[PDB]
């Protein structure tokens, strides 16, 4: 088997240092003057071939976040690993919930957690899983035997099959019925319909020029009907659920 993986993260998340670690030196060409990373290894006769994303703290149409947004579209990837800075969950964790939307085969990798124990905080990873609703595991991109047993692990899921439940995350009756008049426009593509239609009612610039005159004066319109402004609605119910989920998960 071949499997094609993606790395994802914020700046100094540790995505380019579990790259690294995964793929020793191997291969770099373009996205545009943007420099595309491309690296493999083989474990247990199947080979795995990796693209790491620029960094980047959400999922927005800026030229690293637009190359990043497109890949997590468009990209074939088997798996998207989320690498997350664990000292700061509630602003790492935003783009994952973006990344959960997607409804993409993915896995949460939690970077930085030694750190953590310093602060005497520890985090439940079941709970943590139970909200994201894909795996989560404990990992430090900087050790070499742990990104080592990782690759196992990694083959393993891969070979069974990465199991999701999606993501309870819901943005209020008048939100809602906005993404619902719109998904129909967006359904049976590569991705959730619900999260294209997220995406548009954001004005995203990827998903919004894919469509014709029409449908695009739909959304334009929907967008026009929401009383609150959108993208900082998107924020409070985003941040409001990563509180409720820090809340639970977190322990001094
Ligand atoms: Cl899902």
């Amino acid at each position: 088997s071949k499997y094609q993986v993606l790395t994802v993260g914020n700046p100094n998340s540790g995505k380019t240092t579990l790259f690294n670690g995964l793929t020793g030196a191997k291969q770099q060409v373009g996205n545009v003057t943007v420099e595309k990373k491309t690296g493999s290894f083989v474990h247990a006769g199947d080979e795995f071939s990796l693209t790491d994303l620029p960094g980047i703290y959400a999922l927005d149409s800026s030229i690293d976040e637009s190359i990043a947004s497109r890949a997590v579209l468009t990209h074939p990837a088997d798996v998207i690993i989320n690498v997350v800075d664990a000292t700061c969950l509630e602003r790492s964790l935003y783009m994952t919930l973006q990344l959960r939307e997607l409804r993409r085969p993915m896995i949460v990798v939690l970077n930085k957690m030694d750190a953590l124990k310093r602060e005497r905080v520890h985090l439940d990873l079941k709970q943590l899983e139970a909200f994201l609703g894909c795996p989560v595991l404990a990992l430090s991109a900087n050790n070499k035997e742990q990104v080592r047993r990782f690759k196992e692990k990694l083959h393993k899921l891969l070979v069974q099959g990465i199991a999701l439940k999606q993501i309870e995350l819901h943005y209020g009756a008048e939100f809602e019925s906005l993404i619902h008049e719109l998904e129909p426009m967006f359904a049976e593509q590569a991705v959730s319909a619900r999260a294209l239609a997220i995406r548009a009612l954001e004005n995203d610039r990827l998903v919004i020029n894919g469509l014709k005159e029409a449908e695009r004066q739909n959304v334009e319109q929907r967008q026009h009907e929401c009383q609150v402004d959108i993208d900082l609605l998107v924020a409070n119910v985003r941040y409001t659920y990563l509180h409720e989920l820090c809340t639970h998960v977190r322990r001094t």
